[PDB]
């Protein structure tokens, strides 16, 4: 297949990480994962502003401008002629000897891009999924979308090994997201999600749910809710850019409700679906 | 150079990571970092410990015995022709597909290993440094030294900004450990340290400073403290394999007393020396 590295679309074989990149012994980048359906990446330029702002937000600096990465990405998908999957793409500081504090601004940012071939989750759209309880051990900067993950890859692994689907985080006990994804929870016909702020990624599908809800006359109260309230909860489900709204009907051996999927996760996942190119 | 690579010393040019390395993707791995004083390494067994149990801590199982392992760091030293510097080694999970949980136990960990030529900080361990407050915002498993980095990189930097050496961090106003060394205070012929839990990564150097002090009729409680008792200390300095025992002697335009290296300092750098080779 073909990799764009940095601002050339290349074979796998041809590219290369070196041991000294920043990201490789910091994880000193950040990045994004955009769906692709039937050709057409979705909510293209929504991920590519929350990457410049991610970047920003650790003071690394692009080097080319939204367009250029537009134009780049769309390259990508044609010359490996990705129909229905996705894109996944990250920036680190660049490469420079080892030491904790920033280069000198003459490092260049390395860049690398890639697709999968990968259909959507429908057996766990329609279903419904597992989960389990699992607590927030992250760092504090969860706004940020980089690639200081150990925090999630523990987390996911836990609910693997539980046969779970879905880790969902909380600390404190208040439920704050899932080890990949966002958390919603409905009550009495209201939407419910933890605010945005440092304890969350301000999720992209989660945007577009509330958009969603918004058009179907549905109230969002974006209220943080405990782990016990969230047992008590009507439906659950989870968002992001892969899973799409993954249904939550289960958290550790306790059904939520009957253990269904819920009528207003139908009318948002139909609501949803009207978006989808 | 050479670079340790798996089991093969190589040159820097035949090594090669892949863009699916999971240490280069998501910090999973982990790592250490010896110092070399004229040919010999320091404290390489309590290294060597360190790395298979911080392995252990998130499953990781490296493929040779901690023999094969010490006898190729020696290799390396001597292939470096390495005088009076350190050698940084580390281990992730492998090369797989995306994904958060844990691949197969196919996939081998790939493992790196290089020198560097970077003599001891006279200046630092003379004169003493300044340092500054910044808020411990990390993952809560500090205890596994892994390369879930980001939040000491952007920690030291800020002091790096400030023209400052290191970052004392704390959270809930309690000093927990620098961006990259371990805190100590002293108040009263007492030594003063965070205990060994979650918060801290339980140094070398930390553990050889406190058997130092036993040795030289020194009471040691390994109390927390705030950040208002730390600017009331007599003495206060750092540790690290790098920055051995470095003097604090200024917090954010405060001096700490007199703004002179204490005299425990001076015994337990005195005592610190006679261990080195
Ligand atoms: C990427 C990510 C998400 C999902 O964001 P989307 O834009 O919906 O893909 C949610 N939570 C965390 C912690 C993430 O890293
Ligand atoms: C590596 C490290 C240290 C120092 O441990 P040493 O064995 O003394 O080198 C201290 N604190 C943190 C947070 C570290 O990551």
């Amino acid at each position: 297949g073909y990799t764009l590295w940095n601002d050339q679309i290349v074979k796998d074989e041809e590219v290369k990480i070196d041991k000294e990149d920043r990201g490789y012994q910091f994880g000193d980048g950040v990045y994004e994962v955009v769906k692709v359906y039937n050709g057409e990446m979705f909510t293209v330029n929504e991920h590519i502003d929350r990457l410049y702002a991610s970047a920003e937000k650790i003071r690394i600096t692009i080097p080319y401008t939204k367009d250029k990465f537009h134009q780049l990405l769309h390259e990508l998908v044609e010359k490996n002629e990705l129909n229905t999957g996705h894109i996944y793409f990250q920036v680190t500081r660049g490469t420079s000897p080892r030491a904790h504090q920033f280069p000198e601004n003459t490092v260049k940012p390395v860049i690398i891009g890639y697709t999968k071939e990968n259909p959507r989750p429908l057996e766990n759209l329609e279903k419904g999924v597992k989960a389990t309880f699992v607590e927030d051990i992250r760092w504090l900067r969860c706004d940020i979308k980089s690639l200081n993950l150990l925090g999630a890859v523990l987390a996911k692994q836990e609910a693997h090994e539980k046969g779970c689907y879905e880790a969902i985080l909380h600390r404190n006990n208040t439920v704050t997201k899932g080890s990949s994804s966002n958390v919603f929870g409905i009550k009495d016909g209201i939407l419910y999600t933890h605010p945005a702020n440092n304890m969350i990624l301000k999720g992209i599908t989660r945007d577009v749910v509330i958009a969603c809800a918004n058009e179907i006359n549905m109230p969002v109260k974006e209220i943080p809710f405990t782990t016990h309230e969230a047992l008590k909860m009507d439906e659950l489900f989870v968002t992001s850019t892969t899973s799409e709204i993954t249904p939550v009907i289960e958290i550790d051996g306790k059904l939520i409700r009957d253990g269904k999927v819920g009528e207003w996760t139908r009318k948002l996942q139909k609501q949803f679906e009207t978006k989808i190119p």
